[PDB]
């Protein structure tokens, strides 16, 4: 157990020599390089997407600040009516009260009632897209890229390991142990390939990855057209009748 | 009564954001000119053209979020245009009444 | 160097938060009227 | 209003950059830095004296923060003397010791009045008037050398001429602020000068007051030993 604590001990001393410059670094495969890369750049990119999307879905910040407190609370929190239906309200209250004989009372009443159809369209439209892509991408994000996180950090530390043992290597004198110094050193590098192996076999799987949130993106349009669609024909119908 | 009711919540409709009617509230006291802000469209079209730019533009994925954002700012735009008209002829001459006619 | 960008981003946000004068006849009647009131 | 938030932030960014050194700071005469200096280091000394005085005069701070101690004393003699017999030797004389030690504590307070009326007041006095007046001054002649330095680095940064020009004209008006102030306070300065004059002549009071507190319990004393 104690010998755990001596590689924890050999990993932070060439962490650090290494950032005091002073030891080197033993540079990776550029195709792994490339791989690494190209999933992070992925995943910032589709983190700043989802949550630009869902601020376009629920304007209110306020609002969302109140859900995080009570998903916290593990309470649920009390639904509320959107603006469109709410105006349709006190529009229809008013022209009841102004009067359904006249003419103002006619519109506004008339008016209140396509106030609250639309408002209905755009619950829909929340409720699809929601169903349909934020969560795809979200599964993404938890799931795959933490995997791919962990191998990275095992990776990391096995060339951590790699390079203590070439300054090891570097420092050692005593043929006798030099030679044992030789033998640490297949044993990491084997151990350090076999992870790399391990690290690029997950890295193929991003490919896919695109391919699968090109779809969820062409859903969202269709949502978006839905919803303009409707509300156009609503409004074009209140327009006859007033 | 109900005219203010009617004019406040279709303000509210117009602007979603409190934070940013505050805002306005403020600069409207301090007598200076509000920054123009972006509108959450045309941010998000900018986020989808950077991205999709990033990735590649050959790339089908990426060519479809150029796309995207575009017309997602064109929207932007088309609220925006909007959101002038109403406040030009319809708030307008509302508020007009409530604060002339009817102080006499 | 970072702080100085920092220090820019202040200034201009200073900006975010803070002209055709007009004839001295009128400027100097409008403070009158503001005087007085 | 917000004119008020304004001149704040301006003035605290430019004192910032002359504390980080990147940006350099406008100096003030040598004339006036010698008034300044020669005022502050008046009221820091006056004040030290003054108070050191109150704690001599009054040694129990309940005391200074408001019987004396002679007086008290005398109290336990006198009433010792009649329990032990007031024809007794030793109670005559604890009665007689202890009328003195009362006639003692009542000069005590006579001292304690004539000395502060005639040395503490005015000491108190030009802390609380002429320091002051001048540290208020002094103070808007800081800000006004901020603006004065906030206009300069305006006017390096100006690099259109016609905002440079705009930028000189401002700092023309920060420099005719900024020299009217420092002539305020210099004026303020000069009567530190009177002040030196003015708290002699109290000194010499404070002088007089001990030297008759002396001159009185000393005879009280003699008076003491020949009764007895």
């Amino acid at each position: 157990l104690a010998a755990d604590a001596g590689t924890f001990l050999s990993r932070a001393v060439q962490f650090t020599e290494e950032k005091l410059g002073q030891a080197e670094k033993t540079e990776l495969d550029a195709h792994l390089e490339n791989l690494l890369s190209k999933a992070e750049c992925t995943k910032i990119w589709t983190e700043k997407i989802m949550k630009q999307t869902e601020v376009l879905l629920q304007p209110n910040p306020n609002a969302r600040i109140e859900e995080f407190v009570y998903e916290k609370l593990d309470r649920k929190a009390p639904s509320r009516i959107n603006n469109p239906e709410l105006l349709g309200q006190y529009m229809i209250d008013a022209g009841t009260e102004f009067g359904p004989g006249t003419a103002y009372g006619n519109a506004l009443i008339k008016c209140g009632e396509t106030q609250k159809r639309i408002g209905t369209a755009d619950r829909e439209l929340i409720q699809t897209s929601a169903l349909n892509f934020l969560t795809p991408l979200r599964n993404f994000i938890e799931g795959d890229y933490k995997t791919i996180a962990k191998e990275r950090k095992l990776l990391q530390n096995k060339r951590l390991d790699l390079d203590a043992a070439k300054t090891r290597l570097k420092k050692a004198k005593a043929a006798e142990t030099r030679n044992s110094s030789e033998q640490e050193l297949r044993i990491t590098q084997s151990e350090f390939d076999r992870q790399a192996e391990i690290t690029r076999l997950l890295l193929e799987g991003i490919s896919s990855t695109h391919a699968h949130h090109l779809r969820c993106l062409n859903d969202f349009v269709e949502a978006q057209m839905t919803y303009y669609a409707q509300c156009y024909q609503y409004m074009l119908d209140l327009q006859k009748q007033l």
